[PDB]
């Protein structure tokens, strides 16, 4: 529950799930995605409803849009730990900031899907659960494991609590832009 390999394999779980959700919305059973697909018990597929609903409000945000539109690199790996060192920088963790760093570790992932380098979604996929255990995994752990992240984005104004998320990310890749 609070394991070191339960927050590590709902990590994965939770990134795998948001990236297959997307990945059958464009093309159903045909994206090649190289990781096999866990079945997710009913607390994790709590987390991934959670995680979709905030995704697809991510997804109607413009300036964070235009922000992750503008990420073309042959080297996703290298955009994406910039972001990551840099929201975490400030040592202020909270649930909003893990759900940005799924977010973008997803749309890295789903550009490589509809670019047709499967192999992309393995290095992305590593990088960011190795990321989880080096930067995250302590405080995950002092929150009780995942399941605060339900109580963090259940409110009738989740929108509001994501405009923080986008507009941390946007931050993040801001900086990058100018890196």
């Amino acid at each position: 529950p609070t394991s070191s390999e339960q927050i590590m394999k709902t990590g994965a779980l939770l990134l795998q799930g948001f990236i297959q959700d997307r990945a059958g919305r464009m093309g159903g059973e045909a994206p090649e995605l190289a990781l096999d697909p866990v079945p997710q018990d009913a607390s994790t597929k709590k987390l991934s409803e959670c995680l979709k609903r905030i995704g697809d409000e991510l997804d109607s945000n413009m300036e964070l849009q235009r922000m992750i539109a503008a990420v073309d690199t042959d080297s996703p790996r290298e955009v994406f730990f910039r972001v990551a060192a840099d929201m975490f920088s400030d040592g202020n963790f909270n649930w909003g900031r893990v759900v940005a760093l799924f977010y973008f570790a997803s749309k890295l992932v789903l550009k490589a899907l509809c670019t047709k380098v499967p192999e992309l979604i393995r290095t992305i996929m590593g990088a960011t659960l190795d990321f989880l255990r080096e930067r995250l995994l302590g405080w995950i752990q002092d929150q009780g494991g995942w399941d605060g992240l339900l109580s963090y984005f259940g409110t009738p104004t989740w929108q509001t609590v994501t405009i923080f998320v986008a507009g941390v990310l946007t931050a993040s890749l801001t900086i990058w832009k100018k890196m």
